[PDB]
């Protein structure tokens, strides 16, 4: 029973010249110490974040696996590099690079690193080629943000990308992604805090209560990262609101809460008591350890809270292994 | 043994005139239909929100209260008569006259319906006066808004304000309004749903992150309407942040989830296991049964989910009774 960390980010080795090429003000990239292990993405000429080795860093990154007990790990685009205001032959162009950067980063090791996807999904028709090429040169799926300005999972552009995906079969995380909340929320992370679950939380609602699932074939394989945000602790005030409000209960046929087995979450919830009532809503089934590698606020014992969790064995090695297996068909 | 709902609402009894000399626009009032058992709400000559009998008429709800086993009720603003937007001064009278008519409300039966005030949250001075004054008159504490636009509930001013209400005694219930999210929770309540909840998780969370609860006293009586929002089951990633971010540990001394003790949440969290997650967050001694009467979304049976709960006799006496009577003083 391997343990299988499937929610993890990488960023590649772009330089200031290469970034400038696709945007001078808006593209990242990254800057490394002249040391080596530390570093900072940046946009334009200013510092976005700073990073360490493991991001960019395959060999760095197997060291630290074997040190966590790590056996496979799915990784993906940093959010930042999504690019889904840019113009959209930029944005395909650019996707197409930062996924072959991808497949060479799994490259050092392919047993060990999986790789996910990302696509201009700003653009319909890119997006569906872009996800298709990548997949079919190795990568086990597509990391798509959750929003794409003012649209949510509900519109048409994006149902018509979860459908092109569930007829392919590949398989979707979806992340949280330039945050709601205007000015409010600056200090604390509070976009982080406050704003990450409630995007996440929103996406979901948005496949829920506009029907979209009723829609969207059976197959699809989606997985909402970060814990579904909020999702499985107020599900029982979108039940209440969807029996007792027309609006509400207007495009969707069934209690919102029947929808669980449509699609699955990651388990970083950073809770025990959030981990049981996550495990309860969604079943043991549909619970997949991530741990949000390499960044800070990420899991610094990855599958520690799942294997000290009061659940049975049965559910552990489902949520650290068995579930992802199947999901992403890495074959154990 | 008494049951006490501490979380209702009421509309006064204002004609389309008496409104209009306020702002002929914007000024909330009340239309009822020839029999007498439907109203609108309305801004102007517009219809603002369709309403039942209950809001308004003091008989016809003792009566349900009667039929519901609600031994006492603590009922305040709709939040749509705030007019946080309004001048200070325009704000100030408007608040005094929504207080005589809550008090008036009151008067048809003083041992079973309870009042809290609104206040010109805008202007400190304005709304420090009406709190006082409207406590003295019998009010038994008031209800704020959880923001005045970007002043979450770490603007200085808004601390001085909990701090003035501390030190006269003065509790408080902190409602959502005005919810974030702009131009995408068009559909399906969503502003409810999803925006409500994470209005009051940054209400609680800017208190805790800022330092609040460290220079307000504790004898601040104040109590985070709906359940709280999704505060208690994020939690363990608000600690997870401050354990790993020094930027969330600079105003906040010791580990979030310390300041629980600071304050209440009610109950209305429409799930047995959120119900059960809320208590061992909060603990049993800080948790009000809450309805959200007599709105649709309210709970209908009134007490339902606490008395049919997993918890003890010894809880469950707390959150319907036990803790409410502490609180807002109500002596059984
Ligand atoms: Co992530
Ligand atoms: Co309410």
């Amino acid at each position: 029973k391997p343990r299988i960390d499937m929610h993890s980010h990488f960023f590649p080795r772009i330089s200031e010249q290469e970034a400038a090429k696709f945007d001078a003000n808006h593209a990242p990239w990254l800057q490394v110490s002249a040391k080596g292990d530390t570093g900072s993405i940046m946009m334009g000429k200013n510092n976005f974040r700073p990073v360490y080795q493991a991001l960019w860093d395959p060999a760095f990154r197997i060291e630290e696996m074997d040190a966590q007990g790590v056996d496979v790990q799915v990784t993906c685009a940093t959010p930042v590099m999504f690019g889904y205001t840019w113009e959209a032959n930029k944005a395909a162009q650019w996707a197409e690079r930062m996924n072959d950067f991808a497949l060479e980063f799994a490259a050092h090791n392919p047993q060990r690193i999986k790789v996910l996807a990302q696509v201009p999904l700003q653009d319909l028709d890119l997006a569906c080629k872009e996800a298709s090429r990548a997949v079919a040169a190795g990568h086990l799926g597509i990391q798509i943000g959750n929003h794409l300005g003012d649209k949510d999972l509900d519109d048409a552009t994006l149902e018509a990308f979860l459908t092109h995906c569930a007829n392919e079969d590949i398989p979707i995380l979806v992340h949280p992604w330039d945050m709601m909340g205007g000015q409010r929320m600056k200090k604390w992370m509070l976009p982080w805090l406050v704003a990450m679950p409630a995007e996440t939380q929103l996406a979901i609602l948005s496949l829920i209560l506009s029907g979209a699932f009723e829609r969207i074939p059976k197959s699809l394989k989606i997985c909402f990262g970060h814990g579904g945000g909020s999702f499985a602790f107020l599900l029982g005030r979108v039940d209440n609101a969807w029996r007792h409000r027309d609006i509400v209960r207007e495009d969707c046929p069934r209690p919102p809460s029947e929808y669980v087995d449509r699609f699955f979450v990651d388990s970083a919830v950073f809770n025990p008591g959030a981990l049981e009532l996550l495990v309860s809503v969604m079943g043991e089934d549909r619970v997949m350890l991530g741990s949000d590698y390499p960044f800070p606020l990420g899991e610094q014992k990855i599958g520690g809270l799942v294997l000290s969790s009061n659940l049975g064995e049965s559910a552990k090695d489902k949520i650290i292994s068995g579930n992802a297996s199947k999901f992403f068909n890495i074959n154990v």
